[PDB]
């Protein structure tokens, strides 16, 4: 609900940087060694 | 210049939507297979 809309704010606020689409970025909510850790990819 | 610009602005509307510090951030660009990979994560 909270973080998993974040995430996509992440992926546009992303897109429009380098003017990309939704399609060309991933991002991944995991939990490790108890935290939850984001992690927003782009290849460019 | 352009890309790290646009890296420390991810940091900071990151920032933003979880409301904490720029320290708590880590953003790293690498080239690797021949293409440039922005990373950003964050714990949470």
């Amino acid at each position: 609900d909270y973080l998993p809309t974040l995430r996509k704010e992440l992926m546009e606020v992303l897109s429009k940087y380098v003017n990309v689409s939704l399609d060309n970025i991933r991002i991944s909510q995991e939990k490790q060694d108890g935290m939850d850790v984001l992690e927003l990819n782009i290849t460019l």
